[PDB]
This record gives structure tokens, C-alpha cells and sequence, in this order.
């Protein structure tokens, strides 16, 4: 299937043990697909003062059209040093990997994979 339905855990940024999911903008995006494939993949909302407290290349997932069964329709689009790789829509958050954090809320979205 070109899209899948996943339930994101939201995460608080001060809880998140691990903070990126690697080192070139190519590994992130890498990363980030198989995480969500393998349910380890969490959500973090930006918000004033977050990014600077995650590790580069950042992961977002963007609003990618305007919402089947509940969930957004996202896509993948990296960022390092102020140079997004992908053009999409709104950004719904920040991708990390889920190593076990308790969320604040689930976010339901139609990831294009």
C-alpha cells in the first residue's frame, strides 16, 4: 500500500531518550520509515524552545493533503542546518524514535510510505 494508518505516541520533549535518528539527512529519513514500519516511531509537537533540545537532521512529518477514517495525511521531510529535503504542508510535529516514554495523546495519520 502506497499509505498506511498508524497511531503516533506523542511525546514530551523532556522525556524523549533518544533524540534523532542519526547523522546525515539520507539516515534520518531511512530510520524514521523503518521506526514507523516497526511501531518504535514517536511524535513530538514544536513549539517554542523544542528543536533546539533534538539532535539534527530533524524528521517532521507535514500535512501532505486536506483526512480519511480520523487520520492527517503526512509525508516525511528532513531538515540540517536551516535546508528542508521534501515540500509538504504543515508541520504536525517531529519525529523521534519511542524507546518506551509514556505519551501525552496518540496522533492518528495516513503516512505516504
Amino acid at each position: 500500500k502506497t499509505h498506511v494508518q498508524l497511531s503516533l505516541p506523542v511525546l514530551q520533549v523532556r522525556d524523549v531518550l533518544v533524540r534523532g535518528f542519526g547523522d546525515s539527512v539520507e539516515e534520518v529519513l531511512s530510520e524514521a520509515r523503518q521506526h514507523l514500519k516497526d511501531g518504535t516511531c514517536g511524535l513530538v509537537e514544536v513549539e517554542k524552545g523544542v528543536l533546539p533540545q533534538l539532535e539534527q537532521p530533524y524528521v517532521f512529518i507535514k500535512r501532505s493533503d486536506a483526512a480519511p477514517h480520523g487520520h492527517v495525511m503526512v509525508e516525511l521531510v528532513a531538515e540540517l542546518e536551516g535546508i528542508q529535503y521534501g515540500r509538504s504542508g504543515e508541520t504536525l510535529g517531529v519525529l523521534v524514535p519511542h524507546v518506551g516514554e509514556i505519551p501525552v495523546a496518540y496522533r492518528k495519520v495516513l503516512l505516504r510510505k
